[PDB]
């Protein structure tokens, strides 16, 4: 399987041809009509566990984004969630234009990347709990990204992996009290297998880092081992919200 953009330059399957359940009815992402979204107070604060501490994360090149593996170092509750999460990766989607890079949107609006945090449940619709961020260009270098972005040129190719500096994720998210806004349904994962298992949350406040650490992306990682197509718009395509509603905080 395949990006679109993959298809053009391949030495594959792309997206509107993928398998498995890909083809079904409660695929993500979505566009999120926010006036449509209704409130339901049983959307609490989230609650972090090990978001705080400082790591030095493996971090690699999967050929499809890049990924820090967490190892069940850090944990969310609460969020209207039925149980505790534990954290096992985080990746990224993007493009190098500013409304081509996120998996879901806003109104129609779209973002130059998009973060996920992906957990699983510890103990079915809600085994997997994503937070994404919805990420723009600011004015300013965000520091909590550095480590991450210097890491990039190590791991250029497919399978390659390194270690980052010190870092905690906590670094790579917007001040807690703007976390109290999210965006909730319920989902499938972005790439096949595309289970519908996923129990999605998007914050309404957008992350920002410098133009030049989101071009960093595409300049410095490739999807292929030979290094001929760069990394980037690994977007699926919007799907269709169907039957499904899609609640807020
Ligand atoms: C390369 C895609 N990997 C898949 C399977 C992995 C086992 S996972 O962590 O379940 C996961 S989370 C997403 S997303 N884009 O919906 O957040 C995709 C993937
Ligand atoms: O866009 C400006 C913002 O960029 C990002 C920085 O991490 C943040 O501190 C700053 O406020
Ligand atoms: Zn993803």
């Amino acid at each position: 399987w395949c990006y679109e953009v993959q298809a053009e330059s391949s030495n594959c399957l792309v997206p509107v041809k993928w398998g498995g359940n890909c083809q079904k009815d409660r695929q993500s992402p979505i566009n999120i009509v926010t006036t449509k979204a209704k409130v339901d107070k049983k959307l609490g604060r989230f609650f972090f566990s090990g978001y705080d501490k400082k790591q030095t994360w493996t971090v690699q090149n999967n050929g499809h984004s890049v990924m820090m593996l967490l190892e069940n170092k850090a944990s969310i509750s609460g969020g209207g969630l039925p149980a505790p999460y534990q954290a096992k990766q985080l990746h990224l989607h993007w493009s190098d234009l500013p409304y081509k890079g996120s998996e879901h949107s806003l109104d129609g609006e779209h973002f130059a990347m998009e973060m996920h945090i992906v957990h699983e449940k510890e103990k079915p619709e809600d085994e997997i709990a994503v937070l994404a961020f919805l990420v723009e260009a600011g004015t300013q270098v965000n520091e909590g990204f550095q480590p991450l972005v210097e890491a990039l040129s190590n791991i250029p190719k497919p399978e390659m992996s390194t270690t980052m500096a010190e870092s905690s994720l906590l670094d790579l998210l917007p001040k807690e009290e703007k976390l109290r806004h999210y965006f909730r349904y319920l989902g499938s994962l972005t790439t096949p297998t595309c289970d519908e298992k996923v129990v999605w949350t998007v914050f309404r406040e957008p992350i920002q880092l410098h133009r030049e650490q989101i071009l960093a992306f595409s300049q410095k990682l490739y999807y292929d081992k030979e290094q001929t197509v760069s990394m980037k718009d690994n977007v699926r395509p919007l799907q269709q919200l169907g039957q499904r509603t899609v609640i807020k905080s």
